[PDB]
């Protein structure tokens, strides 16, 4: 019998998904890596349990995660089951369908086929009804998003998700696919871009603005660049990081702490993804939350060192 | 049972229409050959020979058989034993519009037959949604608001992925294009008879409406149910033919598939089978989907002069 | 589908030793013709005829088909069909003791084998219990008191509602009717090879053994699969000739001649052979002068 | 889709349980390390697959195997329904009750409460019907063995157990389980003892006389002395070992390398020597096997190559290798 | 959610039922009063907490328990699914038919129609596969014991109860059902008579002497005398013992190997808490059998 913290939602900060009335919390968990089967049971439990402690209450999974492809969503499951049986109502569960998931010409893409039949079978894996948030995991660009979008709706008037979203489209598919499903009189919740200091195409390319005038959250995928952000490539890069981690210092923070404040800066995005293989990974990252303030000169010595190191 | 590993090494696919369903080149019908009166063994062998060429499209009807709906039930056995974890690499089709039982609400395209008929093909096939249900043909006496309405209601109620249908006209083609976009669904599939001796596909303008509208086109008894594998002229014009097959190193099978497959106006050919060999030698036509300007003017010279 | 309201009306029907279950005098064996690799549509007509004819007894086993199994399956789709209404004017039977599935638990006499085999026969035909479960075979490496056990736990649970055994020797039969008596259970029957050219069970004494523990006999390949259909053949169908029947038709009314046998499990390949067979009911009698000249030419 | 080695059963000795038509593997595998919920499952998979191609069908269990308890029946049922669900009825699974399993009075012992309730979790946790052998796991002096007999032809009964069995009783005790199983006209079907070269209370008490003399089986459990008897200790304790995750208390001054030589003499490894030493002798009607990775089960397997023993070495192992110290499941066979 | 007292088993004393394995701790809960539909389910969620906490891993239940009848029994399945999903298996539940339950000849009484069919309301009010203990509640003198038996062993060989038990049966009665339910290889686990200070047929009849020769345990019901020895010259002893009176006369019944448990009644937790501290010193007519019907016959 396993009991909560039930302190767990007075330090965590939790943000509104764009214009919804669903809140994120700031930090959410992705099992990307370290739930396949590949991986001990008991060490995904600690982690789960001590990212619901915290108060993180969103968990991020795609059919293909793993390894195997599907691993991921069946321990979720399973974990679920055991450890989150009182907690459903209290968690947003989500999944996707768009990369290479089972063999031919059905089991990656966009098509209904595709979107659909993986939606079941992700339920089935996770034991759940519906998922919270169902996503088009990446562009099709051979499947009109007329289908793509038509797939979202019906999952949404089903009951096999509460809301849906979009990963990795540009600013113009995103707005073509915001407008798709209001004909359904469905707004798109959500958009899951790669954004990390080193990476900003989200910023260039004018996704914030597609995302800020249709009311979508934005939720930040490989926040640390998957490590690369941590501390742990020419001499440039490497001296430029090593200023960065500089910074990260002077400002009393973890360079991780740091790439994940800079993030949540502001209010343009709604949650950073982070990944974990351990509960202490956790127990740093959340702290970013008390040093989200960055000074004007700040960011433009953050900026600088990218400049100088072409880390971009 | 395991699928042949390399199954998806050879077969060529093709998005049907503008949608993202991609069938392959080759589907596989069970028009004959998978009645009560064939023996389950030889059923089969066939379908687990299509699926290790890369087939993943198998098409039924209700009134397939003989009798009336064993194929739809053979194929569920089979799916059963065979293929419980491939379920989902696989697209399946029926329909209803032809007579399946007696009665007035046995035939036809009324609203009560359609949806009806889909509940029996289901329960026949232990699936809860066919990927494609089609209207088999049309009914002058249902308004096609009726069997659109129900073809949607399909969709909705998670009975259909997608829907198609059968031997309309281009005009009655477009009339349902237009009925199922007010739904917001957009029609897939048509599936005319279409080979090498019935073009009417093309003179009647068909293949524009299906093109112009993005819907797939899947041509059934692509060899003219073996006719492409009868008067004098008729005779020699067939063994000319076979002449320019063995000169392509083709048989005339293939050559009447690759025919259809020489451009993008056909998504998939409907072949059917009653052995495995046939299957074999039937998709090998993908190693020749060319035709020269002058093959494709003998062709048509030798059907002129045979009057196929 | 309405079976033929006059199908009791010409069949015999045998009590099977001294229980009150009467077998007909013909019953049919799905060993051939209801496998994968026969039509369906086949057997169908084969088991409707039977049934119209009067045959209330259907005799499977695990391992018919080909392939394995799959006779059970055909007739648990024909049962559900065109039997839905008539399952319990049927006896229906199953077995096991050959070889059926790979390894060391799918075949022999254990209780591993029999109680798992029963269970998959009972899921492949459609059925919460059948009529008769058979030991199929002597396994000699099996305690008789496991296989017995097995038997009566089948009985107990209401997997099958009487037992069977095939093949076991006469001292054999005798110990099973006393393992399955402490379990209050009383054997039903024996099913032996048993035809013209195959007589162990007359030799052997076993229908004696089963006379005196009144255990029913229902004899298998009653036509030596066939070959009941040279020079002493050609002499044995001029003595059918004489008695106004086909050399079949002889064949099972020898077996019949007496109340020793309950029934004759014959196989059909199609529904005209059945007709044929049951009329071997209208001629029982052999003279003594007969059953010497038959035993003279064979 | 997985599918199993169609020569499994080419090479695999197959023994006749005592007097019983169930023949188990002369070696099985046992789950009491390495199938918890801290083992990944893609490593608890490769074994199992591996055991079964190599024609091993009888998976041993309990109870509170795992850790955490449970979570090796749990595990297997997992790879059961993913890997084997057209192979159940080839396999012989069997499940335990009477060590620790849960808090309070009726969590340990052999009650009919307990023994009822565990059974029911047991099947529950493994997704079955039925196992093919539910055992009383240890002796417990304050239940009458009436009590769990009684319990265990429950389970035979009513469907939930094929056949039933004891672990590490007493001759005298097994002696009075066979005949309290006989008023329910059920046979005993095995016994799972501590055995192995260095741990032969079995044949100093008796108990494979009583055994035969009852046509009970006996299967064979710590048979390597939990890999003592594999000379993997000889010089070091390995990182990738047991021993470095059964203790460096138990490398006394009292065998091993002796041992070894003869092994070496007889061309097989330690631990196939050990194993064939106990197959020796017909009444040994399998040895219950661990392993932590697919290669151990490849190599214990060639036992079955050598199972003779001249009378010469089996007097030089007699004189020369003395009681281990090792036997931490006395307690129960000492009542 | 909620967790129980990890803690629960460290002071509990359990005692060996008769010549059983099964163990039941010396003080078990009974739901006669105080769980019926006329009483808030946050008071009995309360009691019953705190009796699990407490390490008593016994509650002692019956048909007609309320009131309304059938009451205890709703209340207690729905306490147990909501608080006890995850303890069943550390539970005893018992029930019991026997007395008035419902209207008509089968409402009462020692027949195989009554108790079987009770048996099955019994289950599904409470939500249950199975008791743990399934009791004939008393005495029927115009049922054969031979019938009662018989529907007591069909519980238990139908997987409804793991063990057998009676109440309020006299030695010879219960020697005859000892016998009979032998015959059908059943040990008859355990006794439940009236029995406290003031309150002492099983003493003068016999019955512990039955008992014990038969292997057959024994839990002593209405040991307080319903609260009578509570106090609201005795309680000058227990003065001396440094016991509250209620102390002492559960001491007084648990000073013997004789008796299995003592049954108590609760209308709060604290009470539980007092009564479980007799453990601490258990070293040593009321016209109150208002059960003296059926141990006369
Ligand atoms: N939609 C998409 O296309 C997409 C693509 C990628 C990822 N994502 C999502 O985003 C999530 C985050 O991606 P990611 O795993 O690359 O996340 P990240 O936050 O870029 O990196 C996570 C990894 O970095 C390490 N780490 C985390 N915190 C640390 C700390 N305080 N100090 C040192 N090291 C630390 C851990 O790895 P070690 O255990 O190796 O130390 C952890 O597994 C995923 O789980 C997934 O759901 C989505
Ligand atoms: N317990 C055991 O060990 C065991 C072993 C074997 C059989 N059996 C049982 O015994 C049953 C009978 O075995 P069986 O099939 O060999 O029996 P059989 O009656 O000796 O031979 C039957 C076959 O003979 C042919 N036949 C039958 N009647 C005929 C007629 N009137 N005219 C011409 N040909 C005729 C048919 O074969 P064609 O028409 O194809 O030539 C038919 O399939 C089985 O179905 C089975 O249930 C049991
Ligand atoms: N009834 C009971 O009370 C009881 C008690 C104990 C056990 N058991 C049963 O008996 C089974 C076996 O117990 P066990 O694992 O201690 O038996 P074992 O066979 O004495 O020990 C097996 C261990 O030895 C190592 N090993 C095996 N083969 C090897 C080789 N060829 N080379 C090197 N190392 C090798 C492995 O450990 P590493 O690779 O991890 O070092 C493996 O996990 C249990 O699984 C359970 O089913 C029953
Ligand atoms: N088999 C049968 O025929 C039969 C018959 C009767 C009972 N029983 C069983 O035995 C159980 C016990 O019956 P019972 O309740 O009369 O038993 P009891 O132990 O004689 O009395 C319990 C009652 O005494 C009061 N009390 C308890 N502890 C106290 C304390 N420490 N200080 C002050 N007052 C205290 C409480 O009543 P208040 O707090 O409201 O005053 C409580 O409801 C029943 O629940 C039932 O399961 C069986």
């Amino acid at each position: 019998v396993w009991l909560a913290n039930p302190e767990r939602y007075g330090q965590m900060q939790y943000r509104y998904c764009g214009k919804s009335g669903l809140r994120l919390p700031a930090l959410s968990l992705g099992l990307w890596h370290n739930f396949g089967h590949v991986n001990a049971l008991e060490s995904q439990r600690a982690i789960l349990r001590k990212a619901f402690d915290l108060g993180i209450t969103h968990f991020d999974l795609a059919n293909n995660y793993g390894p195997p492809p599907g691993s991921a969503e069946e321990n979720f499951g399973r974990l679920l089951r055991e450890d989150f049986a009182a907690y459903r109502d209290e968690l947003i569960i989500s999944t996707k369908a768009g990369y290479d998931m089972w063999p031919g010409p059905y089991g990656s893409g966009g098509s209904r086929k595709y979107l659909l039949a993986s939606l079941d079978q992700s339920l089935k894996r996770m034991g759940l009804e519906y998922v919270d948030i169902f996503y088009s995991h990446r562009v099709d660009e051979n499947t009109p998003m007329e289908e793509t979008a038509s797939a979202l709706a019906h999952a949404v008037q089903s009951g096999k998700a509460l809301y849906v979203g979009i990963s990795s489209y540009s600013p113009e598919r995103t707005q073509k696919m915001v407008e798709l499903l209001r004909e359904w009189k469905i707004p798109l919740l959500i958009h899951q871009p790669s954004y990390n200091l080193l990476n900003r195409w989200v910023d260039k390319s004018g996704l914030l603005d597609t995302l800020q005038n249709n009311g979508v959250g934005c939720i930040a995928f490989t926040p640390l660049a998957q490590g690369l952000l941590t501390g742990k490539l020419t001499e440039a890069n490497l001296n430029s990081l090593r200023l960065l981690n500089e910074m990260a210092q002077q400002r009393g923070q973890s360079m991780a702490q740091m790439a994940l404040s800079w993030l949540l800066k502001d209010d343009r995005v709604t949650s950073v993804l982070i990944g974990a293989s351990r509960a202490e990974q956790l127990e740093e990252n959340v702290q970013a939350l008390n040093n989200l303030t960055f000074s004007t000169k700040e960011l433009a010595q953050i900026d600088q060192h990218i400049a100088d190191g072409e880390l971009n």
